[PDB]
């Protein structure tokens, strides 16, 4: 190992923001402090002085934001309520309004988060588990933070997907959302602005790792179109994509790369099929160095390969 990887903790939650190339990684350290390192052109920080708060230790980490002029990051405080770091260009860090409004989780929550798509505007979704289990909508829309949507009972502990688009023939945002049922399926719910949120699950895997780790992208939308990609840790000790394609629907998956025994997973994507791309990039514990957080690339040029070994401060 080195003195940095060690400083990174195992089975750590793993968030992931992006402007196309220009890359933002979350992860906890030892002491229970969130932590961001960086690549503009190479890899940096993730040390230290990289602080951006403290949650409590194990703690879910989850991230959104409109290019990185504003990031949000999201974890439990050692109370169980939500809570929020901020950043907007030209103030830099602070305390996020969430916390200020004290929702209660249940202690093994996990969180997911969203940027409402193809707006100017910030508008915030959140998804964390209550203690009966079902999943909350959270609701940022410039007038303090409020409940949205309850979405139902999920296995407790669920790991959460979430993303947003805007198809193009469309006057309003999507979401997608991505968890975990008693049963153990993975299934997608749904919200479009025509129909609201769709009554039924649908299944996108059939059984998994309880508590599995889930994360989702997409991209490339257009006239009622749009490409997905889910991925959590299947039983083989690997990360799994699931993926949907526009006149496909949900129609493959397969194994990606492996992970240590119950690693976190984040994914960033930038770009489309119709204009050289998309870019993916996925990060998640592999055992480099122990401990250190890994990369995993997917482009046009070259296809799927591992990419930085070991992320700061390894
Ligand atoms: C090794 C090398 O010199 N190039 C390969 C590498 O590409 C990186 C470079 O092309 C670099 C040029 O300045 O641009 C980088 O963006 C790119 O790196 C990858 O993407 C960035 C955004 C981060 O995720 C990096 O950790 C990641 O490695 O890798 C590519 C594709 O995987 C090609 O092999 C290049 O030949
Ligand atoms: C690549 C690099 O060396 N970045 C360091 C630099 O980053 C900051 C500058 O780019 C500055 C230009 O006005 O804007 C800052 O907001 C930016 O901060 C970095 O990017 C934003 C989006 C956040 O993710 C920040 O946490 C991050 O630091 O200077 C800072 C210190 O001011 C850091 O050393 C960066 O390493
Ligand atoms: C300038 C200022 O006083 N900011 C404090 C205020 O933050 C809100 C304002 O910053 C407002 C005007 O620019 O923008 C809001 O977006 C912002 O709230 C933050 O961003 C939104 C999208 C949500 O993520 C909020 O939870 C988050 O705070 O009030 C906050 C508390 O809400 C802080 O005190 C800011 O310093
Ligand atoms: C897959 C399909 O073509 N039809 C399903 C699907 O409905 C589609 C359909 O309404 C089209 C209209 O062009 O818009 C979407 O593709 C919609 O699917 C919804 O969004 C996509 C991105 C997925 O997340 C999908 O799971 C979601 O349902 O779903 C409906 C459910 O009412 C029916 O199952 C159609 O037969
Ligand atoms: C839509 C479809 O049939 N997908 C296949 C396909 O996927 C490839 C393929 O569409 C080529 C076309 O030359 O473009 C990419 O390689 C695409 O990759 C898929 O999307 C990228 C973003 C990644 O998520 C990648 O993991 C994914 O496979 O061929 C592959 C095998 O090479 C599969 O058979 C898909 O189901
Ligand atoms: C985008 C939509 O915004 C409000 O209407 C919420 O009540 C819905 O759950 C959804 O988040
Ligand atoms: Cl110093």
């Amino acid at each position: 190992s080195t003195p940095g990887a060690q400083q990174v903790l195992f089975r750590t939650g793993i968030a992931a923001v992006n402007s196309t190339n220009h890359l933002r990684v979350y992860f906890q350290d030892v002491y229970g402090s969130i932590r961001e390192s960086l690549y503009e052109g190479s890899w940096a920080n993730g040390t230290e002085k990289n602080v951006i708060g403290n949650a409590k230790l194990g703690s879910p980490v989850a991230a959104t934001s409109k290019e990185l002029k504003h990031i949000r990051v999201y974890t439990l405080t050692e109370g169980n309520t939500l809570q929020e770091f901020a950043y907007d260009s030209g103030t830099g860090w602070y305390n996020g309004g969430l916390g200020g409004a004290k929702f209660q989780v249940a202690p093994y929550s996990c969180i997911a988060a969203v940027f409402l798509a193809g707006t100017d505007a910030l508008q915030l979704r959140i998804y964390a588990q209550k203690p009966d289990n079902t999943i909350q909508e959270y609701m940022w829309n410039g007038d303090g933070w409020k409940e949205g949507t309850n979405l139902g009972g999920a296995l407790p502990g669920t790991g959460i997907g979430a993303t947003s688009f805007r198809y193009t023939d469309y006057n309003g945002p999507s979401i997608r959302i991505w968890f975990q049922t008693d049963d153990l399926k993975l299934v997608q719910r749904a919200y479009d602005p025509h129909k609201g949120w769709y009554p039924d699950l649908v299944t996108i895997f059939d059984r998994a790792p309880p508590r599995t780790a889930i994360a989702a992208t997409s991209f490339g939308a257009g006239n009622s179109s749009i490409y997905m990609r889910i991925y959590f840790v299947n039983s083989d000790n690997t990360i799994w994509q699931v993926c949907w394609d526009h006149g496909k629907g949900y129609h493959d998956k397969g194994t990606i790369t492996p992970v240590i025994q119950g690693s976190e997973v984040a994914i960033i994507s930038w770009g489309s099929f119709a204009n050289n791309g998309p870019d993916l990039r996925l990060y998640f514990q592999n055992g480099t160095y122990i401990s250190a957080v890994s990369e995993w690339v997917w482009n046009r040029a070259h296809g799927s390969q591992l990419g930085r070994s070991a992320l700061p401060p390894a």
